């Protein structure tokens, strides 16, 4: 027959990450979780497309140029006439949520409109993170996009990727995020995120707490220990090569990029061997992404990833 | 008798200027026009104090640490619980307003409150720029501070320092700025600013247009040609050494710093010889400030300034 490379849509925040380098200097690094995933998929020769809003400013034009250079489809990237592109300062002493300071609140992406959503098609993927749910109108626009992708027979990937300070009403984060968890085909958590969102003290408890959601695939990253893969009535650990991280920025998005790339090119992404293989790629991408400063810098192509996987 | 070094109060925006340096890098430079003037006065061994608002964030704490290191009194620098410190990207191909992109709108300084204003005393100075007038509540708070300084028998310095993009209602800029021009003892313009604000095509026309304001001292900077000094029924050019600029960022604030330092230590700042001498210092400071990247970096001490003046 013929191969079927499905398009992956990414939406949310494209951001400039200011990363200390020699510091009284910052590296000007392209970033923003869904932009990172888009570039990760494209670098692996996948088919990714971004829709959303950046600012009509140099940082916004920098992110548009970056995504375009990386062969990400940006036909549906919009430039807001008023609001500025997200600008984030990174603390290299931390990893994850604790490492980021958001200087632009609310940034242009928070003003995502219904009209920004492109036509979706059966079999396509949509990936979203929680910053897209942080404030209106992006929150309601993003939930509408999710419902539309489900309706047309596409698939939904959700990575909470929690950044509480972005929420003008942080008391709304837990419920809003769990509503999106309830819409997804694929959900990726860090260990801490799963426990926080479900109010549990163990991964096992956390998984039992969302069993009612009947999620096809839940993946819980375990840092160096790889990832727990949860499918209906089944859990297993998939572990890869451990590396000493130089810059953890973007590791989780790289992980999601490898995962979604392999799901997107699969005959049937629900196939258990397909999923386990996709997580092996995800682990490899996550490790490699830490080897250079910047979320996107070390996102691997297939030659590099295969060489690393052995 | 005894010398009388008057305190100069500065209020408005303290900002982090991101200046290309090796660029895919930015230099992280302390800045913001009234913060620049405060540091310029302190470096010349004057008595400067800052009141206003920065964000409760690393950039805000960086500016507090900077002003403190520079011996600027920061007892009245406040940290806003919600809004972020102003962050500005600099274009080295431009000078003045055209070189700055404001990423944080509205930044913490725009939320200056009546309670942020310190007690003023007779003979003290207050210096303000137009960003403090850009939006509420800072606009009304700053006009209140101005009226209070006038009432107690202090002096008011105003440097429009126009940055239109900071105004949520830019159609209000001209009238709002000219209202402040009408309150000042000392006003400093660039040539372009004077003509723009008065809607005239020459400096001479611009000066005639504000004659009705009965301003004690108007200074119009002329780039390398020095400055025009306008006092009642009198104008003269004061020119100093021309330098080849390396980074024009902060030149105008350095100029104001030298000017206000010498006015602040004078027996009678209205004295014409005093004023002309103060402008000679101002010119020297303006030139020296261009010799390094960053608004504050090359603000001179007296040893450097005297050596440059000859
Ligand atoms: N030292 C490390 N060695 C190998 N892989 C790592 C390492 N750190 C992170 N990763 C990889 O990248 C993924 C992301 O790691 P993680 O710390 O859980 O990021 P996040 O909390 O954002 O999900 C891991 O699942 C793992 O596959
Ligand atoms: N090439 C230059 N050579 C000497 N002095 C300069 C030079 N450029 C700027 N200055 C000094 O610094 C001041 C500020 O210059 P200017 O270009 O008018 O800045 P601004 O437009 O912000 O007021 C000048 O009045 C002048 O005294
Ligand atoms: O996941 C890493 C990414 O997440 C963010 O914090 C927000 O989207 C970015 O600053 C960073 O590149
Ligand atoms: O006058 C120079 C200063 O003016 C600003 O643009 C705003 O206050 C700063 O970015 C800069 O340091
Ligand atoms: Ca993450
Ligand atoms: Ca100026
Ligand atoms: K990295
Ligand atoms: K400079």
């Amino acid at each position: 027959r013929s191969d079927s490379m499905s398009r992956v849509w990414l939406t949310g925040d494209a951001v400039v990450d200011l990363i200390p380098d020699g510091q009284q200097h910052y590296l000007k690094c392209p970033g923003g979780a869904p932009a990172n995933v888009a570039v990760a998929i494209a670098r692996l020769s996948g088919r990714s497309a971004f829709f959303g809003r950046v600012g009509n400013d140099p940082f916004g034009r920098f992110m548009q140029q970056t995504l375009t250079d990386e062969q990400v489809d940006c036909q549906h990237l919009h430039f807001d006439p008023v609001h500025r592109t997200s600008t984030v300062v990174v603390d290299l002493d931390e990893c994850g949520e604790r490492s980021f300071t958001f200087m632009v609140k609310p940034s242009a992406d928070q003003f995502l409109q219904l009209s920004d959503i492109p036509s979706f098609q059966k079999g396509e993927w949509l990936h979203v993170c929680s910053i897209a749910l942080a404030n209106q109108p992006s929150r309601s626009s993003t939930f509408a996009a999710i419902a539309q992708m489900k309706e047309v027979g596409g698939y939904v990937s959700f990575d909470p990727n929690l950044r509480e300070e972005v929420w003008s009403e942080p008391q709304e984060l837990q419920a809003t995020v769990m509503r999106a968890v309830g819409l997804a085909d694929v959900v990726k958590f860090s260990e801490e995120e799963l426990q926080f969102l479900t109010g549990t003290q163990s991964i096992e408890e956390g998984l039992q707490a969302i069993a009612d959601f009947q999620i096809p695939l839940v993946v819980v990253t375990l840092g160096a220990k790889g990832a727990l893969v949860a499918t209906p009535n089944s859990q297993q650990i998939v572990s890869g090569k451990a590396v000493k991280p130089i810059d953890c920025t973007g590791a989780g998005d790289a992980f999601v990029g490898g995962l979604l790339y392999r799901l997107s090119v699969a005959q049937d992404w629900h196939n258990q061997a397909t999923i386990l293989d996709a997580v092996k790629w995800a682990n490899g991408c996550g490790a490699l992404a830490t080897t250079q400063k910047g979320a996107m810098t070390a996102l691997p192509n297939q030659a590099a990833l295969y060489a690393f996987l052995e």
